[PDB]
């Protein structure tokens, strides 16, 4: 048809490309540096936990380095793809490889801090070099699983002009079991880890709680005991309640200051020692001795317990927060994306138009989430002023 009133001629977005640069891009390769340089040179930082984060920090930092500028002229050139055409399906594979990388590197860390928190008893048996070196090399390979259809597919291409699209048509597939198992799984995933995290901590409690009214109550058994026989297995009452105390917290591997845990070691060898006086007889000898264990509860278990509790508690929440940010913000992209194979009265031309929009929000949700995740380490956060500053020595 003939519509002359149709000057319908993209104008010029340059702008919101410059803002892009300013506020995500930027703030993406910036922030992934200063994690990678704290793990990589600060001494103190060099440990399990890390490496896996820094694994993450780099995939962060590929996404900002070749994905996100190169989805610059998504933007700046509207119409067509302005590289090389094997760069196409090259550049949308390192999208979806390095989104799902970071997506399901925070999937991996939550479940690690539920296992650190049910079973603290973990002390290089696992947990070590070895360990994190296999949970990297996995969520790689299941996220280079993830984004190889693209690939292997590629796009559809007479003349040598693409466009550098997912279309329902070709992608259908993908576009959705690629969200369900890039996503929603390892959302679903941390979900379930999240109810559980909160029936640990409350079993946690409540079973100190209850190692504690031990302790308690035998020494009043001790204090009232009559009998020797009766004072020898208040004892090991004692002492078993004390070892099943401490050992609901790692070692003091770890660190500056107090360590109540060590308190445990100190109460159970003075418990040894009047079990000694218990078995040699000497009963009034030994309620003496009992009675001193009280200085060691009111010194350093009384302030143990309310310290495991809070310190688990407090890292948890926090842990909850920022991870629930990063997948709220992924929210807009995964969900428009569903809804654009499995809606097919929705204008697909503007149904592009926000996934365009959305995975900007994604963008730098991935981005600048290391850099959240580890300014609540004071160790990293002290690590970045300095960096900030230029300092290294
Ligand atoms: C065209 C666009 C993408 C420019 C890219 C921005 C890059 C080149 C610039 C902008 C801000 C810069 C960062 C600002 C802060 C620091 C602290 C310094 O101790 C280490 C380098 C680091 C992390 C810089 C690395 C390079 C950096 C990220
Ligand atoms: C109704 C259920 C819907 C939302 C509640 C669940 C909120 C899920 C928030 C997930 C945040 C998270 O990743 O938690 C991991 C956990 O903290 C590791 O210790
Ligand atoms: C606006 C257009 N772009 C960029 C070219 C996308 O839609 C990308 C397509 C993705 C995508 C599609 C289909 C399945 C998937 N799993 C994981 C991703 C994924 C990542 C996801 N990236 C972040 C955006």
């Amino acid at each position: 048809e003939e519509m002359k009133q149709i000057v319908e001629e993209q104008g010029n977005k340059l702008h919101w490309a410059a803002l892009l640069i300013l506020m995500v891009i930027i703030p993406t390769i910036g922030g992934n540096t200063l994690v990678i340089l704290a793990v990589s040179l600060e001494k103190k930082l060099q440990y399990a936990t890390n490496y896996f984060l820094m694994s993450l920090a780099v995939a962060d930092l590929l996404v900002g380095l070749f994905v996100m500028p190169i989805a610059l002229l998504t933007i700046m050139f509207e119409a067509m793809w302005p590289l090389p055409l094997v760069l196409c399906p090259a550049w949308l594979f390192l999208d979806v490889l390095f989104s799902t990388a970071s997506i399901w590197h925070l999937c991996a860390i939550s479940v690690d801090r539920y296992i650190a928190i049910k079973k603290p008893i973990q002390a290089n048996q696992y947990n070590s070099r070895a360990t994190a070196f296999i949970k990297i090399t996995v969520v790689w390979l299941i996220s280079i699983g993830i984004a190889i259809p693209v690939p292997i597919k590629g796009i559809e291409t007479n003349p040598n002009n693409i466009t550098c699209v997912l279309t329902k048509e070709r992608f259908g597939d993908f576009m959705l079991f690629g969200s369900l198992a890039a996503f929603f799984t390892p959302l679903a995933i941390m979900i379930v880890t999240y109810f559980l995290t909160i029936h640990a901590l409350q079993k946690k409690a409540a079973d100190l709680e209850d190692n504690w009214e031990t302790l308690n109550d035998n020494l009043k058994v001790i204090e009232k005991a009559d009998n020797a026989a009766q004072v020898k297995d208040a004892l090991t009452k004692m002492r078993a309640a004390a070892l099943d105390a401490q050992k609901a917290t790692p070692p003091k591997l770890e660190p500056e200051m107090k360590d109540f845990r060590h308190g445990f070691d100190i109460l159970v060898g003075q418990i040894d020692d009047a079990l000694k006086l218990a078995n040699e007889g000497k009963v009034k000898e030994a309620q003496a001795a009992a009675e001193q264990l009280k200085t060691t509860r009111n010194a350093y278990i009384q302030k143990y317990l309310v310290q495991t509790i809070s310190n688990e508690q407090r890292a948890s929440k926090v842990l909850g927060i920022v991870f629930f940010l990063f997948l709220l913000m992924w929210c807009p992209f995964f969900i428009t994306n569903i809804t654009l194979v499995l809606c097919d009265s929705c204008n697909q031309t503007t149904l592009q138009m926000l996934l365009e929009i959305f995975v900007w929000i994604g963008y730098v949700s991935s981005g600048v989430n290391p850099l959240v995740y580890t300014l609540f380490n004071k160790t990293f956060r002290d690590a970045f002023g300095r960096y900030i500053t230029c300092n290294y020595r």
